[PDB]
């Protein structure tokens, strides 16, 4: 399952953490939980 | 076909809930070759 989301800037405490911040409904679309890994890629 | 990056899912800040965004830092954006405001495609690894 996949979704397309708009890139927004990190909060400063997140910089360098290798995280993506996504809300509950976005995680539910994806089938992921906090702490799971996702694959991210630029959209043409 | 664009390069892919693997990242850890974390919860959204509350003001962002419902916005349809992902927050990622600059080194992640550079790795993807995106700027703030472009779209990315996200897919579960697990």
């Amino acid at each position: 399952s996949s979704v397309e989301l708009r890139v927004a800037e990190a909060y400063p405490e997140d910089v360098g953490r290798g995280i993506v911040r996504m809300d509950k409904q976005t995680r539910a679309k994806l089938g992921v939980s906090v702490g799971d890994y996702v694959e991210v890629k630029k959209v043409d």
